[PDB]
Order: structure tokens, then C-alpha cells, then sequence
């Protein structure tokens, strides 16, 4: 039976092999929803070529590529299997991967969905917390695709554009934290400090009204409530690049600082992505946990497992899609308010693209 | 009957009359738990003198003084009345006001609690969200007081050091929001944008690990959940001082930005203080809602009522104290973790002062 409902899973993606690194960086530096540069068509390929060796070396250090596509596929398969049973009236469901910067690209996915002759398409961001740099850019890509192709969609669109507090997402995080706490020496368990770590944003983005830091904070509070405040925590921010101001405190500085202050038993929790990727596998596991932590005299540093293949996680995904379908919503109320200092003309067009959909 | 349990309500306070402005600012610029200045004992008097006229003029514009003490007293009286019935084994209860920068000073309150011959003293911060600049400074004052008099306390101490998501606090905010939405023209209600406004922090404080922005964000999310996401929102940060980087976006710029982008129906919600004070009555009500709003072409700008004398709020205070007593807690789990980059030696001493209490 040919698919009726398509679920477009949106994420930035990551290079699957070392050879994919250059083009990943090229698309990233070309993305005007992420950043603007002078002579950008000329300077993007230059930054790409320059930064490829360094990024290739990071991927080499974790086994030679990003597991993002593997994990997304596994999650998508599990989601669809559940959706066919939850929602027989919208079945068969099919998932499509729409990566922003690697194949399959958002635009390739839309093309395939349109060729597949779907009745309905759901833009399902894989970032639980909304940033204009992440979910916003992916949704802008969908608007721009139709705008540049010069045709209206042949399917009904809607979006699940954020889900920072979904009950089953919270349960998955709390489960993975509890199981990692079990791996500390018993005598250190109550002394463990939890560092929730989410990718940082430049202050220029924070200061224009980006919703992300507040939503990430909300996920943290729900997880800690579920854990009954069993250990103390901070929310800290990783992987700032370059010399400009970004939102801190930095995850690396925090680890060092805790160690210097006698807090030598630390649990890292990636709170803003749902699968392993370069920043858990390289940055947290290698750079912070193996190198820095050792230099600083840590006693025990561990990282909670990414959600990856947890069946409760694909259950959260299917629950979200099913509730979205049942509610008839086209997007969250939050999407209807652009950043107070948004200077990107496309964000309003994208918002309208979703709110104006037939149905 | 002589009081058994003292509830020390901690708040920065504000000058009750125009003549109180100078000493208020003197104490604030002298506070080493708030800020670090070279030759601070010498510089603080010069800073206070310079800024007194500007601050006096703000207070004149709102009727000549701060209502903080009035609202604190009312809230304290209602709390005590409830506590005498909720907790007869710790009754009679007495509230004491400990303002950081005006009379009655934290130190004067402690002196009076000790003279009153209490069995138990609860340091009850009136800031629901913990910052080291606010609650931390007030709790540090308590430790420093005993350190300076060179005497141990004659009463058992404990602290309610944060309460960002207390269910009755959330219900009060949501209630006041719904009440204010009812005052917009009916035809604009769904179009209203909610701007949660909390005092900003300097980025130097944010970047050392201050807990405040994440706890404020948690209060915001719980209110919006209770409101069923009826209107879109942002959390924005008010009244940065001086030229250094502070956490944004700023409330004033956001108001201007929203107006410029066609969002002309705005509800301001003070989310991080529980009574009116100079920044609601002057900054929000006059500077932003009267002057800025008019300049930008606003259609409707309103501000949700501060919690003030709401009886449900007194009930929240009493339920917090009651739970704290029943739990036997000495402080939150969060207080047992100092900021990862804390450089104030008193924070650890204060933390130990509470965690080490007999009982
Ligand atoms: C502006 C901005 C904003 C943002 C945001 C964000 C969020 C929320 C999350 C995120 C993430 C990320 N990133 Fe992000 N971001 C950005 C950016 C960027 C850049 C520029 C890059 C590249 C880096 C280098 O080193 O080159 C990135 C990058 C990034 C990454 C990595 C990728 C690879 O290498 O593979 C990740 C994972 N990012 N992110
Ligand atoms: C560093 C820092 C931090 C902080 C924080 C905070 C929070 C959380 C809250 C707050 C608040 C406040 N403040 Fe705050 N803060 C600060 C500061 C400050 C200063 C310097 C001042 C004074 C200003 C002037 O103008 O002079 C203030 C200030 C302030 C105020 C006012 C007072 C009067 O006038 O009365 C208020 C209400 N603060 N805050
Ligand atoms: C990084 C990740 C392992 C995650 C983990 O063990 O925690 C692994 C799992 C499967 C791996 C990939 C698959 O084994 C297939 C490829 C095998 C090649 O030898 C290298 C690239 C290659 C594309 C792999 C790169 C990387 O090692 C992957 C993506
Ligand atoms: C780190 C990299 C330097 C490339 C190189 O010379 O190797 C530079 C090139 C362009 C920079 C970005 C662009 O200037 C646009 C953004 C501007 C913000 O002020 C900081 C983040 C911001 C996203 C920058 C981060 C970083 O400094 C980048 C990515
Ligand atoms: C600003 C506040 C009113 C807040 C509001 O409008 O809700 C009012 C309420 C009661 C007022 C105070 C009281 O009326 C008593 C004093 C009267 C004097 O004429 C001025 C200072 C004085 C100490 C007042 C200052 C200020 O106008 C107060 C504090
Ligand atoms: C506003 C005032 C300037 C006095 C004047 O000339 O009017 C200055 C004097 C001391 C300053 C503060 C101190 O330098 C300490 C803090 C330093 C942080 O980087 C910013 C906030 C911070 C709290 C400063 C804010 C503001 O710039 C202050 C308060
Ligand atoms: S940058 Fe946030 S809506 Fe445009
Ligand atoms: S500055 Fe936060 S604990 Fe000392």
C-alpha cells in the first residue's frame, strides 16, 4: 500500500565519512539562516577548505564519521511501526530524512515526498528545543524550496517545531541519568554533580530573542523534577567557536572549575540532541573526559548515554506525531511569534507558510 | 505567648522615602557578594553620591518611595496567620524582615530573632529564583553576621533558598496574566504577545555559572503550561546598567522590536519579583509603557499585576514553610553546589553553615 502520511525528520546531519566533511562545511557556511558574511559565495568555500582538515581529524578520532543517519533511521523505523498501529486512518506512514547540510538534503526529501504522492507531510524537527539557527533554518529551507521551485505543495503541510518538555522525552533522559549514576562508585554517588550540556549560541543570536536557552532550561527543570533533585546540577553550554561572545558558562571551563573546587565526580548530560554525534563522541568523550578531566585531576567523569536506540524514545516520537495529527495543529503557538529583533525576512514567510495551510 | 519559630523574609528592599536613596545605594555598592570593585570602601560612597539624584527622581515619579516593605509586611502577616494553624507544633510563628540594603537590615533582624529567644530560624528568600547576586548575597550576610560577632547562633537555622516552580506561585502568575488578558480589547486578545521580564545579569555573572537564568526560564515554562500556551511569549531581561555586556535581549529593545514588526499588543509580566517595586512602577509602567510604547506606535501595552496582596500568594508562602518544616530539609540540593567558577570564598562557608546545622 502506497504511503499516505510522510514524516520529514529534520536535523543538521553530519558527514558520514571523512570525504563528506568538505561539502558539509561548504553548505553550512553558505547557510544565510545560520550566518551572514561579506561575499559569502566566495568566502564560504574558503572557510570550508580551511576547516576541513581539522574537522576530518575530529571525525577520524571517533571512528571516521557521524552516526547521526544510523540513529535517525532506527528511530524513524520504530516511529513508523508504532504510528501504523496508533493511527490506522493516516496509515501507511513513511519517514523521510531531511538533513540541512548533507545528503539526503531537506530539498531532496521534499522532492521524494512530492513524488511519493502523499496526502500529508509533517515537518518534524529532531531538536526538542527551538533555535532559529537549527529548527528555524530547517523550516526556512522548506519554505524556500517551494518558493524557488515556483510551485505550491501538492500535499498538506504542518510542523512539530518544538517539544522541549514532552513527557516521554523527559523519562528517557531521567532513565539514562539514573543508569549512569549506577555506574559511579557507590561511595561517590551522592557527591556526583550533574552538568547538563547543550550547544552554546553566539550572544548576537541570544540577544535578538532566540527561544532556545529558555526551552533548554525547561527540559533541564523537568528532568530534575522527575529525578527528585537527587543530585545538584548546572546547565552549561558547549562548543563555542571563534573569539566573539557566546552564552556561557562553557562546558570545558565548568569541568575545570568544578575540579579545582573539589567537585571531582561529574556526570555530563547532553540535553539538546537525541543521538550521539561529534560533540558527544569527540568533544565530551575525548576532549573533556579523557584529556581535560585528567589534566584537572577528576576522580570520575561519565556521560549519560544518548537516546539513540531506546525504544521509549521512538515511542515519544510516535506519541508526538499522533498527538499532532489528533490536535489538527499546523504549528506551535510559539512559532507564530518571531524573535523581537529578527532581521531575517524569510522567518515571517515560513511562519505564514505553516499557519496558512489548508486544514 | 512568646514566638517559637522565626521566618526571616529576605529581599534587597528599597528606599521608603527619597531621603533613604543615598544610604540604600551606599550599602548596595559596598556589597562584595554583589560586586567586586578596587578600593571598594572608597569608591562605593562616590558611586552612591553620583547616582542618588537619578534614583531619587525615579522614586519621585512613582509617588516618592518603594512599596516593598508594605507588601512584604502584608505577605508576612498572612503567612504567619496560616502557619499557626498548619503547624501547631512550631507555633507561635513570627516573621522578620531582613532587607539587604535598607532598614530593617538582615543583621538587625538576626539580632532581633536571637533576643526573641526562638527555637528555630528559617532564612526564607523572597526571590523564587536563585541568583548569587540576590539570595546568595542575603544568605552570605547571615553567615558573615555570626562570623563578625564572633558568636555561634542560639537557634537552629535552615533555608528555603529557592522555589522557582512552586505550584501556588505558578497559579498566582497565571491568574494575574489571565486577569490582565481580560483587560485587552476582546478582538486583540489572541494577538497579544506575552513578554516575561526578569532583571538582567551581567554576562560575567551568567558565565561563572549563576543558576538564575535557568530557574527563571523554568518559572516561565510552568506558567505557560498552566496557561495552555494560549498566547506566544518570550523571556527577556530588564534594566541592564552601564556599558558592559549583560544577558539579553533587553526588555526595552524587545518592546521596540515587536512594535516595529507589527506586534502591537503586548502584555508585560514581571516574573522574578513577588511585589511592585521601582522597576515595575517606574521602568515598566512609565518608561516602557508610557514613553517608549507611544514613541513606537503600540496599540495596547499592559502589565500583569504584581503578586502583592493576593491571598493565594500568602498561602504559597505558608505551604512552602510548612513543607520545609515537615521535610526536615536544611537547604535545597542546589545550594550544595557552588557556581563552577565561583571566586567568592564566603559562598562555601555559607553553604556549610546551612548543611552543617544541628538537626
Ligand atoms: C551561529 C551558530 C549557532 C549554532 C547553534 C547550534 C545548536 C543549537 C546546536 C548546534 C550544533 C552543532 N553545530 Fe552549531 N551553531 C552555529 C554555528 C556553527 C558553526 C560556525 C559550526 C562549524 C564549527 C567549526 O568548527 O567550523 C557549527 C557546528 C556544529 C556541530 C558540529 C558539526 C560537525 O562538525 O559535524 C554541531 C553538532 N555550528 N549548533
Ligand atoms: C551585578 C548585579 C546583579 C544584579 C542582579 C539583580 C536581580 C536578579 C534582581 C535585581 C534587582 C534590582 N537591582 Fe540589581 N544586580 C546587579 C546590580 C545592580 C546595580 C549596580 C544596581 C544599582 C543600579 C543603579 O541605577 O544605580 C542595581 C539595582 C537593582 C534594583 C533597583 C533598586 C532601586 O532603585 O530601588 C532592583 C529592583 N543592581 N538585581
Ligand atoms: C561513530 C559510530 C560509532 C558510535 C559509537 O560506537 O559510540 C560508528 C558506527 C558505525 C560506523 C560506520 C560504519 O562502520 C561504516 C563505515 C566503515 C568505515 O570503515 C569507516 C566509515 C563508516 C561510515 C563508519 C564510521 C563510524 O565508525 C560509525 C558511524
Ligand atoms: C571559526 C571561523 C573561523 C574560520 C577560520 O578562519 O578557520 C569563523 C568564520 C566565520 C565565523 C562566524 C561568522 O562571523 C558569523 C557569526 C558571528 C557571531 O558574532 C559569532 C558567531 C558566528 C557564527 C561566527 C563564528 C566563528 O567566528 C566563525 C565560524
Ligand atoms: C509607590 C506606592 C504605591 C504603589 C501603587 O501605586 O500601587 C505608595 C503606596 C503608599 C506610599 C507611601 C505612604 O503614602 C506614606 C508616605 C507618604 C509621603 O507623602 C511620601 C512617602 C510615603 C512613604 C509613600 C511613598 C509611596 O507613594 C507609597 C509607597
Ligand atoms: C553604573 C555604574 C557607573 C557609575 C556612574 O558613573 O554613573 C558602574 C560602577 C560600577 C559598575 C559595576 C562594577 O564594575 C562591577 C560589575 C562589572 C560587570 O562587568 C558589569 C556589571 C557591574 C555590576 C558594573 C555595572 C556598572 O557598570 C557599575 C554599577
Ligand atoms: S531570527 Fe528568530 S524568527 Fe527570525
Ligand atoms: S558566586 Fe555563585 S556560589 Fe559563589
Amino acid at each position: 500500500r502506497k504511503p499516505k502520511t510522510g514524516i520529514l525528520m529534520l536535523n543538521m546531519g553530519g558527514p558520514e565519512t571523512l570525504g563528506d566533511v568538505h561539502d558539509f562545511l561548504l553548505r553550512l557556511f553558505l547557510d544565510r539562516d545560520l550566518m551572514t558574511l561579506p561575499i559569502q559565495n566566495k568566502l564560504a568555500p574558503a572557510i570550508a577548505k580551511r576547516r576541513t582538515p581539522k574537522i576530518q581529524e575530529q571525525y577520524r578520532r571517533i571512528g571516521g564519521g557521524s552516526p547521526i543517519k544510523i540513529w535517525t533511521s532506527k528511530q524513524g523505523e520504530g516511529m513508523v511501526k508504532l504510528l501504523d498501529e496508533l493511527s490506522p486512518n493516516t496509515a501507511p506512514h513513511k519517514y523521510y530524512i531531511g538533513f540541512r547540510y548533507v545528503h539526503p538534503l531537506t530539498e531532496e526529501a521534499i522532492e521524494e515526498m512530492e513524488r511519493d504522492g502523499l496526502e500529508r507531510a509533517i515537518a518534524f524537527t529532531q531538536y526538542p528545543q527551538y533555535s532559529c539557527s537549527t529548527t528555524g533554518s530547517s523550516l526556512n529551507a522548506i519554505y524556500r524550496y517551494y518558493n524557488q521551485v515556483g510551485r505550491k505543495p501538492t500535499m498538506k503541510w504542518s510542523t512539530i517545531d518544538r517539544w522541549p518538555t514532552h513527557h516521554l522525552l523527559i523519562q528517557c533522559f531521567a532513565d539514562h541519568i539514573l543508569k549512569e549514576l549506577d555506574h559511579f562508585p557507590l561511595e561517590k554517588r551522592s557527591e556526583v554533580v550533574i552538568l547538563f550540556s547543550a550547544h552554546s549560541l553566539p550572544m548576537s543570536v541570544v540577544n535578538r530573542g532566540d527561544p532556545y536557552p529558555q526551552e533548554v532550561s525547561a527540559t533541564v527543570q523537568k528532568v530534575m523534577e522527575r529525578l527528585e533533585y537527587c543530585n545538584p546540577y548546572r546547565l552549561v553550554w558547549q562548543s563555542k567557536v571563534g573569539p566573539m561572545p557566546w552564552l556561557g558558562p562553557q562546558t570545558d571551563e565548568s569541568i575545570k572549575g568544578l575540579c579545582e573546587r573539589g567537585r571531582k565526580n561529574i556526570l555530563l548530560v547532553p540535553i539538546a540532541f537525541t543521538s550521539d554525534h561529534i560533540e558527544t563522541l569527540y568533544e565530551l568523550d575525548i576532549e573533556y573526559s579523557q584529556v581535560l578531566a585528567k589534566e584537572c585531576g577528576v576522580e570520575n567523569i561519565r556521560r549519560a548515554e544518548s537516546l539513540n536506540g531506546n525504544p521509549l524514545f521512538s515511542k515519544a516520537l510516535a506519541d508526538l506525531v499522533h498527538s499532532h495529527i489528533q490536535s489538527n495543529e499546523l504549528c506551535s503557538k510559539q512559532l507564530t511569534l518571531s524573535c523581537p529583533l529578527c532581521v531575517n525576512p524569510v522567518c515571517r514567510e515560513t511562519k505564514s507558510f505553516f499557519t496558512s495551510q489548508q486544514l
